[PDB]
């Protein structure tokens, strides 16, 4: 019945800031950090997409008052 | 446009070095990110849906 949490768990800031423990062997850091950059780009790209579809749907409703 | 899919993040196999990141910690975080990708797409699809339903109502 209740309020909707911001359903997105992370932000672009939090991804960039995240620090991981190391082991005597694990994922090569440079490859993980690069992959995380692609992801950050996608997060930015998704918000812009949403922002635009919201504005475009608000535009369309203004036109419907007539 | 978009540079990754869920499927690509799921399937990615990093190289391992001698003092690399803990693999468990990275998977758990990647796993969070994947669920966010999913959330983003639903959000978009329902605004795409609504977008098309408003273009119909405007031609009528």
């Amino acid at each position: 019945s209740h309020m909707l949490a911001d359903k997105v768990k992370l932000s672009a800031k939090e991804i960039l800031e995240k620090e991981f423990k190391t082991g005597v062997r694990g994922y090569k850091q440079e490859d993980v950090d690069k992959f995380l950059d692609m992801i950050i780009k996608d997060y930015e790209t998704f918000h812009q997409e949403i922002e635009e579809l919201q504005q475009e749907n608000l535009q369309l409703k203004k036109q419907l008052e007539e």
